[PDB]
């Protein structure tokens, strides 16, 4: 059995991306007999789907988890939510953007997560872990790429769960000083490891 | 041949009913490090009005330190944060460990306004940054007892020992401090005793900004 | 040919919650009353904050109504602007309970209905004609999960299934100066410049059939 | 008996000074029994005191209030203190950015305001107004106009009380879509007319 876990490579003038940095230590886990598949893909409207299904397809997961940064959060975000609208504020990396268009096409206006998002940010904060669930994540790549894994999900293999998290600027990465807040790395591939043994282990809320 | 030399690094009890501080947490991995010709010793400070001030004299009068930075806790910052300046005013929101609630006394009569740090604070905060950690220079250290005890620092040195430099520094809350309702940011305990380490060490090498 | 009824514009907002006196949102939709603009006459209703409730006096409103546009004004504490929503989701989750000590968790707004409705206003037009008015203003991707998202939500599928040429959407609103006086560096806008912000949206959305 | 109200004119790249548009209805109205008088001065580090202290020496104040603009705050707030040092951001109106000089060399690290800054605060806040205590008037053009207004008066009329005030911005400069609070021109004239009424009134705190 196998978790599938996507992440981003950098983007909007970053060096980093703390999603892929985080889950690199995840790849080869066991999660309860379940083993854990990592996948990195590009900050692109439209391609990062196609690399989505390819992985998914190659992989057949029974759970899929898409993680990527949201600078400026204070802490671990579970995503309640995926909209099927694009609306670029800057360019994706190979330039283009989008200004309200569909992801995709006569689509459903929403996919609420398959994720037990409750259980989930339950057991970070008894960590001691910030977490919280969010309403919106956003209209650029990352909501793309969520609407799109649980469009295909649900046309395609309903059983599999799929979601989102967000994680916060790398300290690293909150230097530039516009009072950004951050979470070191060790502290996000904890916080991504208990999510998804929390989400592995409770099917649903 | 040569002495070693003393650096002191204070830092508070917990307060307003936690049952942590991590500004001592963050410092006890400090405690009997030689490292760069200098002993380490920490100490703990009540977070007391008036009372935070004699543990504090006696910590500097017992370590003799030729360099003395004090840690506080500021929940809700999202850095590391050193601070430019301590003001000659007690504030306070809260009640401090023994009850007392100070409403705009001075922290000394008829001592000056303010004292500035005597820390090279640009180049501890500059130290911070390029070692990829978040930082800046505070103008405001509250008025709680975190300032309280950075003014009576800076006086104390001024008065007793003018060549030992003296100042203050602010670390965010921990991970399970910010859990609480609310947007509040954090840094982990590592990163702090880091930072802590990055920052005394270059107050240190550093005589002037 | 003669006696030709005017076009109708409904302007919804609630009942104060939460444990405030006042809700900002009536109290800015309040002067528009009997008024009109570019052959509509507009017609104000104060909806209850009950999860359900404030639905059927919706729906009741839309009804007697028979509007041609349809804006519910809410309050937003904490946001710095005016908000205009671009999606109304079908969840209830209430962090608080309603006026009638109704706390819903994770529960639908309309059972089977789809999980979301886009706001069906200009929204893009409603935002830049604020700026350009000098009012600070924004798109917002979350109605939050209380009264607000579950009015927006109900009205969009009302719409939907029964007059599905009138177009509905939501706008929040901040907290007045009174309101953020507490501690806690809560930011506002004034009453009065609520009231012109909601005049020019509303002006706005009338006039413009698409962003 | 003559309240002397100052403000600054635009800078950075401003197009607008929210303190200068606030207070100028504020010009000639009485004050049981005292005249209010404006002055605008420039946001230029040093030139800016000259024009202040030509305004003192003209009107012969019993009260000074000094007013600026504090981009991002989402109240009224009055000055604890004025710090001795200039520390730039960005340059001032005529190019200069100093960085940790002293606004007046050999002047003491500090002087407090000596308004009576706690009943002002409660009193816009009765009147159903935010407004806080601020520590720091920052390190611009601001708190060194501060310093050189109360060093001035200690060093020549110690019975006449000096102090700051800062506004934030004006609804038309938060349009530029960074999440920026604000306060309306009425909104900021009333609570101008009421705190200087306020310190003007009530001698001590
Ligand atoms: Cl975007
Ligand atoms: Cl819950
Ligand atoms: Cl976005
Ligand atoms: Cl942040
Ligand atoms: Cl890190
Ligand atoms: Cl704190
Ligand atoms: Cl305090
Ligand atoms: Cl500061
Ligand atoms: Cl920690
Ligand atoms: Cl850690
Ligand atoms: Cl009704
Ligand atoms: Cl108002
Ligand atoms: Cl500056
Ligand atoms: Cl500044
Ligand atoms: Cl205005």
């Amino acid at each position: 059995k196998t978790i599938l876990v996507t992440a981003f490579d950098p983007f909007g003038g970053e060096a980093i991306n703390p999603s892929w940095e985080a889950i690199k230590p995840l790849q080869g886990s066991q999660v309860f007999g379940a083993n854990i598949e990592i996948c990195q893909i590009p900050c692109i409207f439209d391609t990062s789907l196609e690399h989505l299904y390819a992985a998914v397809d190659k992989y057949q997961p029974e759970l899929v988890i898409s993680v990527g940064q949201a600078g400026g959060r204070t802490n671990i975000t579970v995503e309640r939510v995926a909209i099927n609208i694009n609306d670029a504020r800057i360019p994706d990396n190979a330039g283009n953007q989008p200004i309200d268009t569909p992801v995709i096409v006569d689509g459903p206006a929403a996919y609420f997560s398959r994720l037990p998002i409750k259980t989930m940010v339950n057991a970070l904060n008894t960590a001691g872990i910030p977490a919280s669930v969010s309403q919106t994540a956003g209209t650029f790549v990352c909501n793309h790429v969520m609407y799109g894994l649980l469009h295909y999900l649900a046309q395609n293999t309903p059983s599999v769960r799929g979601g989102f998290i967000h994680v916060p600027y790398l300290p690293e990465q909150a230097v530039k000083d516009g009072n950004q807040s951050s979470m070191t790395l060790m502290l996000m591939t904890l916080a991504l490891k208990i999510a998804i043994e929390t989400a592995w282990k409770n099917t649903s809320d």
